[PDB]
């Protein structure tokens, strides 16, 4: 068996870290992510996670490398990370409750969804 992708964008700008509150399902909602999505058949990671932020987000980016390490999110499901960079927009909360730039200060104490913690240390790092 293969495990089905989640890709996810960390967008940093100006050295803050885009982070977005998920409104859906009941588990997750009110606990904060990074924003992306399932990977439909035939695509990249790139050309998904690409198309998620621009869903989600009104914005264009550009997927860049790898951030920290794949979590298995349970028996079924892999979830990635990638640096984003922003071309073109401001973010925009279409689907989430809301959104936030974080600095490196406030990565730790935020209340993430239970798999993105592993997150913490690379994204502090990338805004250090
Ligand atoms: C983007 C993302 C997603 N996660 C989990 C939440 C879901 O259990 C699963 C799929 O993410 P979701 O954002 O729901 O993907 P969609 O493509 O929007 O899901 P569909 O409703 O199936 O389209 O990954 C997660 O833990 N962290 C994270 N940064």
């Amino acid at each position: 068996m293969t495990k089905q992708i989640v890709v996810a964008g960390a967008l940093i700008s100006r050295g803050t870290l885009l982070v977005a509150q998920r409104d859906r399902p009941a588990e997750l909602a009110g606990l904060w992510e990074l924003p992306g999505g399932k990977v439909t058949p035939g695509e990249s990671d790139a050309d998904a996670l690409a198309r998620e932020l621009r869903e989600e987000l009104g914005v264009d980016v550009a997927v860049g490398e790898r951030l920290g390490a794949d979590v298995a999110l349970n028996d079924a499901m892999t979830l990635r990370a990638y640096r984003v960079t922003l071309r073109s927009g401001s973010p925009h909360p279409h689907d989430h409750r809301a959104l936030r730039w974080v600095g490196a200060d406030e990565i730790d104490g935020l209340a993430w969804v239970p798999a993105d913690r592993a997150w913490v240390p690379d994204l502090v790092a990338a805004l250090s």
